[PDB]
């Protein structure tokens, strides 16, 4: 095991996407963040609790419980709003082969029908086996198809760090 | 209208796709082509004619007729081989909303169980809503909302060209 983000790079890279999606989205004005896999859904929380103390407006946050890793399947979401036509930022953890981000994207075009659908991730970690790429990163990880890359945060685990291991 | 990229482009952009498509995929041995839309077919078949001529191997094609988005319902595949365990590639004319691509990743993902699944476009218009990027890119082309991008091939049309319309 070894640790490759500790609770500021996390901090950080946070902070550098919140303003991002202010910058990109006009203030974030209409966007819903929807949380995928369960540190997902507390990054999109932290993004949002983030951007609205700086907006001073509330940002929406929506999730979907996915098992992760086309085998992850949708168990279920929750959007406190309706998403038609309204632009939509899927929230994950690690970027790794897409697949879970394909689950969640089809669940979405299903629940509603959001205007635009973007993918913003603490973590890439690269090897896509899809076509699918993040609009917003946090760090870019060089990892080889062996290694696994996990995120820890202080409301789910220990501490808040993101670690990798090989096998 | 006017005319983007005629019959000479589209041959140059081909055989610039055929090419990367050799270096990054070990010659193209294993690798299924798969085009979307009518022309996404052809061109498909033009690349793995390209590809053929340039191995001396055949490659397989299949095909997703989806009709173009404006969700894009697929009517069917028709890949000539089991594409479990193997890398695919996309073939589509122009990459717009994603949208298309969507909708063929999701049957691809029914059909059979690819390794992987790569993207190849002759032409990127830009202003996907969905996070879907090409892999392979024949003209990337700067539009605005309301222009609409054409693709003519003489297999189905009577020139090989692009347009752009104004609306």
């Amino acid at each position: 095991k070894a640790v490759i983000l500790d609770e500021q790079a996390i901090r950080r890279a946070l902070t550098r996407i919140a303003h991002e999606m202010i910058e990109r989205n006009k203030g974030m004005n209409n966007c819903i963040l929807v949380g995928i896999k369960t540190r997902g859904i507390y990054l999109a929380k932290r993004l949002a609790e983030r951007i609205e103390q700086i907006e001073g407006n509330p940002v929406t946050v929506g999730e979907i419980d996915i098992t992760l890793y086309d085998e992850p399947l949708v168990k279920g979401a929750d959007i406190p709003v309706d998403i038609t036509d309204q632009k939509v930022i899927l929230v994950d953890d690690v970027l790794y082969t897409g697949r879970t981000v394909r689950a969640g994207m089809d669940a979405l075009v299903d629940v509603g029908r959001p205007s635009s659908i973007q993918l913003a991730v603490l973590v890439d970690r690269g090897h896509r086996e899809l076509p699918i790429r993040a609009d917003y990163i946090g760090k870019n990880i060089p990892t080889s198809k062996s290694e696994k890359v996990m995120v820890q945060l202080d409301e789910v685990d220990q501490n808040d760090l993101v670690a990798i291991y090989e096998n």
